[PDB]
């Protein structure tokens, strides 16, 4: 903890004495019926308003209102000052006669102004009760009639243009950031902006809201290495949820036909651009519904909240692609292919004209893959292999790419056509990245017992692979029965990266996961 | 050993999967299009002018799709009569020898529709059904049957009516059985998710912004419990899940953000009651210029709002599950306001202030079942703690605020401005003997702050059943970059379920408490 010797603050922490013996407690309790400085700027800015002489003889409105000194200078018999209030500022003006200082008595030892010069500093907390006018430039000023030291701060502003070391830091102190950075206090406001976007979308199409157990005794929905726990009170191993689904849709054997759940699933994996452990996802069911309904859902949602951010526009640009700018247009409806036709037009691969063994020299040639992935891997594995090497980085513009083969999952029906070797399953991309996964709802509880074995007993033969057992509780409750139903996931913090322009996942989380020093 | 698959029952309806497909019906079809919700329908036709039976069998009255399961059927002959249950809402259904088709069922198949509905169908099963809307004799509103279709074959029975105390246990894990047997369980979460999004609303209009933060942290604290630990494989690192939200959100003030709340899971590893489950929903919120008088408005107007809301205006509400008997308790703010030492004279009998801490020990030892170890070397602020806990807690039915709390009870919270070091500006809310909340006006003295925690560290160092715990460094930075007054609260979002539900137990209240093996 280097900061506790610097000098900034033994000076800030010396001044705590010295204004408490002033009769001033620099740690108050409230700044009540104040208003804040947008709500100023929005009511008083488009405003007939008095010069400084008007302020000086009490005739503008009066307003009290608080935030952060960011800026001091001192002028002699006045002084100025920039308030920060919530991502707004304001200017203030001290004069020698004019301005009290709260607390302050008349026969102290010291001045109003010369308290408010070497008592003060910036990063100081301020209550700001005084009177509006502008100057002749035309800015918006506060003179102070009393100011109240609200926090005395003990360390400095941060450096308000971060270098690289200091960017890095601010990943664990995003206070810094917070203070310093008009763009990274938008990214935030933006993504609170986007959730509320997203509950207002499903509740209108009326989706119900649930929550469901983040520790449980089992974990699956996904393909993930899991966090493990114990719980103390039955002495019980417990497992960090991975996803949403084995939960919600026992909610639909349940009876309720339109579930969501916004929350934290765990995939304890590595960490990068577009990784963090922990991140937000939301799935949600319809009963009655299958893949192709699930699919205008989903365009629509994101259309939704890219037009209510982006004054009615559909486009939107994406800045840190290694292939340079790009801008995708969000219009409804996606580009929709198989995932046949994208190796095909993407991949130069003509999936269906080539033997598994050309499939695998295809893999072996013109991929970087190991070859104990393809050697001995099954047609439909070969092909989503195809479909990771040679397509996914290219699909810039939002795709949803259908009828994957059903190896890739095992909660998904085949294709209504008969085709067994597929299911009626799409994944969206956007941006070379995945952002949504949905199925047409497997609720044959034979088959879906069958595909659950034959999943495990193929794990059971990879060395590095999760031994997680059958879901035995899963497989009553689809006995018990559940509607035919479209669910999808999606990968919040990824959306809120594209609709934000975010480099990475880290600026879009007030506290990603970061390396210990 | 899964029982059912040995169950006669269960042998009975798998035989008829195969029966059904060589009907060429598909007993797990892809969708059922075009279906309203029966809530929806009951909401444009039971106050209606409506045909009655034969009326409908003149196609002459409103015609409507809808879906759910079939949970009675009464043949009668030509006729036959059952009950759709979709989403909590139920509707009589009619089918006819002569109206009424099978989908998918063929004119020269052996088998009629009726003897098709009696025989192939069960109890449990999923049905989609079209048909023409009519009134019985006695009100009831009623389909008769033009086509109905079988979406989901159920392979084990409807949930037995009469549970016991064990046959409802098994209920709290395989909860979709709950959800289709009982009304007041189906009521119970639907008004849980109108609880939160009455919080939404609420915070929202008061300018809170929402926000996430991380469950998996390098650290814990903000309460008083054992944490859950898991590890993180790509940084080999150990990490603990968030007892509480406050740290994470005091940063965020600090950031400049004014008004933030959360809404999520905490992780307790703690026994489990009536009232904890190691994993529960809280929400925390904090405003900036605050003090714990406004938050202790805006506790009661919040949970004043939500009960109104949901009572058609009213502020009382019964519930049952107390030793006293059943009570009637109005949310009506303002609220009982007492402090601790207050209500250890009103309802424990004990002026703590005209008794010594050795007189304060002998009430503790014979009107008490306290361990001697529990009090025998506690501090005077200790006592008067455990004075409250056992004389007063349980008889707070009514909502009370309970105001002005020994310091040795929490070392995140302002003393009183009045001076008295020895009691902090903290309330908490209790109702039905239950505390609800728990509130600040909050610390931002940095050396203070540390301070507090370091005599924690010494108290904590003396407990052998306490691990070390180190202080929050960053955070203490954070306060040294300087936190505005401010006023937080968190409250127990389940508690507070369970009191608008009539629920006996938190595990009435979530979809998946915590279960011995
Ligand atoms: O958004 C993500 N993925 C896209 C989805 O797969 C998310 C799940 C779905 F919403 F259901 C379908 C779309 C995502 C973000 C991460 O931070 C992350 C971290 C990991 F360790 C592992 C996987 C991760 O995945
Ligand atoms: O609602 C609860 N308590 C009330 C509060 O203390 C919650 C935190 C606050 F919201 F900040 C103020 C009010 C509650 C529910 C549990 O299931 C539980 C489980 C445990 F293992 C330990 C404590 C628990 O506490
Ligand atoms: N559980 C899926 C999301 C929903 C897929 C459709 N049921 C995943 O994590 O990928
Ligand atoms: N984090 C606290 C609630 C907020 C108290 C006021 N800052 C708790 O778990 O009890």
């Amino acid at each position: 903890v280097e900061y506790l010797q610097h000098e900034d603050y033994l000076y800030r922490t010396s001044k705590l004495k010295e204004i408490r013996d002033l009769g001033i407690n620099p740690y108050p309790y409230q700044y009540t019926d104040c208003l804040e400085v947008q709500e100023i700027r929005n009511q008083f800015v488009d405003n007939e308003l008095g010069d400084s002489e008007a302020a000086f003889r009490k005739e503008t409105p009066k307003v009290r209102f608080a935030g952060r000194l960011v800026l001091f200078r001192s002028m002699g018999k006045n002084a100025f000052g920039q308030i920060l209030d919530n991502d707004a500022k304001i200017q203030v003006m001290f004069n020698r006669d004019f301005s009290a200082v709260a607390g302050l008595a008349a026969d102290a030892g010291i001045s109003p102004i010369k308290f408010i010069e070497k008592k003060l500093d910036l990063g100081d907390i301020l209550g700001l009760e005084g009177y509006l006018f502008f100057t002749h430039s035309g800015e918006l000023t506060v003179l102070v009639e009393t100011v109240t030291l609200l926090c005395k701060s003990l360390i400095s502003l941060p450096d308000k243009h971060a270098g690289l070391a200091d960017k890095e830091i601010r990943y664990r102190k995003r206070w810094a950031d917070l203070i310093s950075s008009e763009d990274v206090r938008k990214t935030f406001l933006t993504r609170s902006r986007i959730l509320k976007l997203i509950r207002e979308y499903m509740d209108q199409q009326s989706f119900l809201e649930v929550e469901t157990p983040i520790l449980q005794t089992v974990y699956g929905g996904a393909e993930a290495t899991p966090f493990v726990t114990t719980l103390q009170a039955l002495h019980a191993e417990m497992f960090l949820r991975i996803s949403l689904e084995i939960a919600l849709k026992k909610l639909l054997v349940g009876g309720m036909s339109r579930v969501y759940e916004i929350g934290k699933v765990f995939r304890n994996e590595g960490i990068d651009r577009t990784h963090n452990p922990e991140f937000t996802m939301i799935e949600a069911y319809a009963a009655y519904w299958d893949y192709n309904d699930v699919m205008k859902c989903v365009e629509n949602l994101v259309e939704y909240i890219v037009r209510a951010l982006n004054n009615g526009e559909t486009q939107v640009q994406y800045s840190h692609l290694k292939s340079g700018p790009q801008v995708v247009d969000f219009k409804a409806p996606w580009i929709r292919m198989t995932m046949k036709e994208s190796i095909s037009v993407y991949g130069g691969v003509d999936v269906d004209l080539h033997a598994d063994h050309e499939l695998r020299k295809i893999l072996e040639t013109q991929t970087s893959l190991p070859e104990k992935t393809y050697v001995h891997a099954s047609r439909g594995e070969l092909i989503a292999l195809l479909f990771d090497e040679l397509v996914c980085d290219k699909l810039i513009a939002p795709h949803h790419i259908t009828d994957h083969p059903l190896e890739t999952t095992p909660l998904c029906k085949t294709l209504r056509s008969g085709d067994e070797t597929l299911v009626e399953r799409f994944e969206s991309f956007c941006l070379g990245k995945e952002l949504c996964n949905a199925y047409s709802e497997l609720n044959d509880p034979l088959q879906q017992r069958k595909l659950l074995e034959e999943q495990m007993r193929k794990k059971a033969l990879n060395p590095d692979s999760e031994y997680h057992p059958i879901d035995e509780e899963f497989l009553e409750a689809l006995c018990q029965g559940m509607p035919p139903a479209g669910g999808f996931g999606i990968g919040i913090d990824r959306l809120v990266m594209m609709l934000t322009d975010a480099a990475s996942i880290r600026d879009v989380l007030f506290f990603p996961v970061m390396r210990r020093i």
